């Protein structure tokens, strides 16, 4: 076990080039590789999540180039489906951009793969996708636990048709599908049976996939079509944006102990929707300069807020320890899938919260935090989660240090942190 203290801070300002979002990349990277044409990547990330898709194209008989500093990637594409002739083990470490999307595309060709990960993986929810991919025709064999990795998959093509996908759970399962519908043999419906959650990344998937060539008719979110015929065709060029999920901990860090901060690589025009924390924390009482290539939070005060952030869960975890710096008592309501993530995120909080003196309500899909006086140093556990540990480095910005444990659990998406933090830190 290792852990990092962080003393207090005492000002917060300045400037953060953002690392590639996570979302972005791992979608880009698997459409590169089924398109035609050859990618020219820029901006992605170099963290975990990537890092393990990256290690699956390579088996799966990709070639690519990646820079030395591991943002430039040029990928190029198959074309086609995978096409692999000798058994392979995919370990997809605890990257859900990488298992669910390719446990759809390993569906699309030939080949026997096994994906598997790290022990959490193993207990994160898979089946509404095996559901649907198998309404198809897929092979998939549940190795272990029944709707659990790892799985088998043996290529079979996907068939044309109407399949239905639970959205209730995870937006992935959708996304993998979506991802994959193209490559079907004939037009893909798929119908939504359990109401979708994380509805903005479903932005971010028909809009790589729109990038990349492919028209998806979108009819209320409820149905959506894959006409028949069409294939991926490379972009040329494609500039991954920053992480706007990264961002909240800069913008949320200026909120408390600004000054002010400027984070670039996303805007107002980011499709990715947790730029949309930016308007939270306004609600706060933080101020919010929008511009294209930027975002500016500068300090202006910290009320609580009662909202729905099912559309940013992600970023909605900044909230939590924000919340320790506001006036009254937060709720952060319908998050019931924070319990299905890195770690249960509304079981730790609550431990982690209580730690450094929160009163906290955990409710099955909400948390409620009144926050304390006086801010209690406590070694914070970080349970595998790298947001466990960057959204208790804002402790420090109190009068009281933290220590963090596990800070190396950041490089899921954000190996830098800590420094991007000190950076900050005046
Ligand atoms: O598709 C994506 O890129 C992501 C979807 C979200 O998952 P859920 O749809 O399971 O909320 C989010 O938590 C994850 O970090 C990224
Ligand atoms: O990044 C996050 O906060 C949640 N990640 C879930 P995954 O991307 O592993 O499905
Ligand atoms: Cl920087
Ligand atoms: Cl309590
Ligand atoms: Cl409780
Ligand atoms: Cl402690
Ligand atoms: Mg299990
Ligand atoms: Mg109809
Ligand atoms: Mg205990």
């Amino acid at each position: 076990m290792e852990s990092l203290t962080l003393q207090p801070i005492e000002l917060i300002s300045g400037e953060v080039n953002l690392p590639g979002s996570k979302s972005v990349s791992n979608r880009a990277l698997l459409l590169a590789a089924l398109a035609s044409g050859t990618t020219r990547l820029t901006n992605l990330l170099d963290s975990d999540d990537i890092r393990h898709m990256l290690n699956a194209l390579t088996k799966l008989g990709v070639n690519y180039r990646l820079s030395a500093d591991k943002t430039t990637c040029e990928v190029e594409g198959l074309g086609q489906a995978f096409h692999t002739t000798q058994p392979l083990e995919l370990f997809l470490g605890n990257a859900g951009t990488a298992m669910r999307p390719l446990a759809a595309a390993l569906c699309l060709g030939q080949g026997d793969y096994v994906l598997t990960g790290e022990p959490r993986m193993k207990e994160r929810p898979i089946g509404h996708l095996v559901d649907a991919l198998r309404q198809a025709g897929a092979q998939i064999e549940y190795l272990e636990q029944e709707n659990f990795p790892p799985l088998r998959i043996q290529g079979t093509g996907l068939q044309a048709g109407t399949v239905t996908i639970d959205g209730s759970i995870s937006s992935q399962f959708l996304t993998a599908f979506l991802m994959s519908a193209p490559l079907a043999q004939g037009k893909v419906t798929i119908k939504i049976v359990g109401e979708l959650v994380s509805k903005p990344y479903i932005d971010i998937t028909l809009h790589i996939m729109e990038q990349f060539g492919v028209q998806v008719i979108n009819h209320d979110y409820q149905e959506f079509v894959i006409p028949a015929g069409q294939s991926y065709v490379s972009p040329g060029q494609f500039l991954v944006e920053g992480d706007a999920s990264s961002a909240s901990y800069f913008l949320a860090a200026a909120a408390i102990k600004g000054g002010e901060v400027k984070v670039t690589g996303i805007g107002k025009n980011s499709i990715q929707g947790d730029i949309q924390f930016a308007d939270a924390l306004e609600k706060m009482g933080a101020q919010i300069e929008w511009g294209d290539d930027y975002v500016i939070a500068r300090r202006g005060e910290l009320n609580a807020v009662d909202l729905d952030f099912n559309h940013i869960p992600d970023a909605a975890m900044t909230i939590a320890t924000t919340a320790l710096f506001a006036k009254g008592t937060t709720a952060i309501r319908n998050v019931y899938n924070w319990r299905v993530k890195e770690t249960d995120r509304l079981a730790a909080m609550a431990t982690e919260l209580r730690k450094v003196g929160a009163t906290v309500e955990e409710g099955e899909d909400f948390i409620v935090i009144t926050p304390p006086t006086k801010l209690i140093h406590a070694a914070i556990d970080t349970y595998d989660d790298h947001r466990m540990a960057m959204c208790f480095s804002l402790v420090a910005l109190s009068d009281t240090p933290v220590t963090i444990n596990d800070p190396k659990c950041t490089s899921k998406t954000f190996p830098d942190y800590f420094d991007k933090f000190a950076q900050l830190s005046r």
